[PDB]
């Protein structure tokens, strides 16, 4: 017989004894040692003493797997150890001062929202994504990597969108006090204000431009006619403005980054746009600057901190 260690977050241990003439799989259910899926394996005897990763499969483990990573979805760590299989493998060179992804797997929407998040300031709740997150930032990225996809129910190699992505990721992170306030002003219906808190306060889908949205765009009025919605009072530290994509011109200062979007949704890429000294377009491992940008531009993010509208 041999001890070990279980364990769903690697932080929590449980000691074990090891009957070795049953499978991993018949003792523990799914068990993974160092990422690998030994659950049809025999225990061997140089395993004794070592750290596996089970499934949640009792009260303790089910508490601990949701403190660790803020979901009861019982799939969720089989997803992760899948994903992380193939996010060791992939490579984070720095670029531009930013960790990036060199491309595989089809992983540009994982890259662009990357390094989207080491330019927006955002914490993430569930310590298992902010410790991950804090690795990515220095150039260590697989975990990080791999939660991204178990979060959003993506495999490795699936296409991806990036708000989605961004949606999926917002949840989990400390946006609880952002605010918006909007208002739309129809001639004939009158005024009607809304407030949005947390992710939809930071999130916008119909225009790239935080400018127009300030200054007011055309929305349809169930009376038939053309209402104006603006933007009253934005208390956040960034927003996401989106739209399907279309040619569209990134001028230099005027935003923090931007996504763009070749293709459709059966094969298609993203690339990364940034506004320093002059702009920066990250393709993965790639980097070209130019004082110009234009393209099929998707979602544009702006830093802010608390904005109010002189519209009276
Ligand atoms: C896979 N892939 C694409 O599919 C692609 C692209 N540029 C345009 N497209 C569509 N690049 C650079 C790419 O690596
Ligand atoms: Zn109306």
């Amino acid at each position: 017989t041999i001890k070990v260690f279980t364990t769903v977050d690697n932080i929590n241990l449980h000691t074990q004894v090891v009957d070795m003439s049953m499978t991993y799989g018949q003792q523990f259910g799914p068990t993974y040692l160092d990422g690998a899926d030994v659950t049809k394996i025999k225990p061997h005897n140089s395993h004794e003493g070592k750290t596996f990763y089970v499934l949640p499969n009792d009260d303790t483990l089910r508490v601990e797997a949701f403190e660790y990573y803020h979901t009861t979805d019982p799939s969720f760590l089989g997803r992760y150890m899948s994903a992380l299989n193939h996010t060791k493998k992939w490579k984070y060179p720095q670029v531009n001062g930013l960790t990036s992804i060199k491309w595989a797997d089809n992983n540009s929407y994982l890259a662009t929202a990357l390094l989207t998040l080491q330019q927006i300031e955002l914490k993430f709740n569930p310590p298992a994504l902010q410790d991950a997150y804090y690795r990515a930032r220095a150039g260590e990225a697989a975990n990080f990597c791999a939660l991204i996809l178990a979060y959003c129910n993506k495999t490795v190699g699936e296409l991806g969108d990036v708000r989605e992505t961004m949606s999926y990721l917002f949840q989990h992170a400390n946006l609880d006090s952002c605010k918006r306030v909007l208002n739309v002003v129809c001639k004939t219906c009158g005024q009607q204000q809304t407030t949005l808190k947390g992710v939809e306060a930071v999130m916008y889908m119909g225009t790239l431009s935080y400018e127009q949205f300030k200054k007011g765009v055309q929305i349809p009025c169930t009376c038939g006619k053309q209402a104006t919605k603006y933007l009253v009072q934005q208390e956040s530290p960034f927003v996401m403005m989106s739209a399907p994509p279309a040619q569209y011109e990134l001028k230099h200062g005027t935003f923090t980054c931007a996504s763009e979007y070749t293709g459709n949704y059966q094969c298609g890429h993203y690339k990364h746009i940034t506004s320093k000294e002059t702009l920066y377009c990250i393709d993965g491992a790639l980097l070209t600057k130019s004082s110009e940008y234009k393209g099929p531009i998707t979602d544009v993010f702006y830093k802010e901190n608390s904005y109010t509208t002189t519209i009276k």
